[PDB]
């Protein structure tokens, strides 16, 4: 009954990216992905080890109310060499729901920006999809990339990214119940390698 991917029986994640398109993309399009998830049981990380990096809206509260199986950790190795900055998310379910998608950016485990969005069902192939596509990146985060990208040393980037975390909570708006809560922790990938992720189940 343990998850094989990032999702529950009640809300799969299909794809997720954050990307930059250069102003030169109007003529000859190209995409650069800082992070990307496109979609044997997932490896397991104790939720108590990563309380310190998120508020106390907090990870402890949200796991306490549950459900435990909805909680996931993604480590990202960002690709940080490369305009419009966008984040695209897509989800699926078998229910018609209305989704509310709360993205908390935390620096040293304090909330620094929050984004909250709604997306309603679109029935496609017996399936409900929720397309949150090309949402413009929050200005702090685009600034946090340009500043982070000019660091002399990648261990400096990881040192900064050590204290930079993001908490996404996806809830049915109507029923107010939690569907999917994802903890993001960041490293920089080396320049020759592109973006990577490892996805864990948060347990207790
Ligand atoms: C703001 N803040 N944002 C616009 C937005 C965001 C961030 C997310 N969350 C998210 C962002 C990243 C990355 F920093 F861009 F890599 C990684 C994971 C989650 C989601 C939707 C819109």
């Amino acid at each position: 009954w343990q998850a094989r991917g990032l999702g529950t029986a009640r809300l799969q994640l299909v794809e997720f990216s954050a990307f930059v398109e250069p102003p030169d993309a109007v003529d000859s399009y190209q995409r650069h992905l800082f992070v990307h998830i496109s979609q044997p049981p997932l490896e397991s990380v104790d939720v108590r080890q990563i309380y310190d990096k998120f508020p106390e809206g907090g990870l402890r509260e949200l796991y306490d109310r549950g459900p435990p199986h909805a909680f996931f950790l993604v480590k990202f190795w960002a690709d940080l060499n490369w305009g419009f900055y966008g984040v695209s998310s897509q989800y699926e379910s078998l229910e018609h729901m209305t989704l509310t998608c709360s993205s908390k950016v935390c620096s040293f485990g304090k909330q620094v920006v929050e984004k909250v969005e709604t997306e309603r069902a679109q029935l496609e192939d017996g399936r409900f999809v929720y397309r949150l596509l090309r949402s413009p990146m929050c200005e702090y985060l685009v600034n946090f990339l340009h500043k982070l990208r000019q660091l002399p040393e990648r261990y400096m980037m990881n040192s900064v990214l050590e204290n930079f975390t993001i908490l996404q909570v996806v809830t049915n708006r109507d029923t107010q119940e939690l569907l999917l809560c994802t903890a993001y922790v960041f490293e920089v990938s080396t320049s020759e390698r592109g973006a990577q992720h490892h996805i864990y189940r948060l347990v207790r």
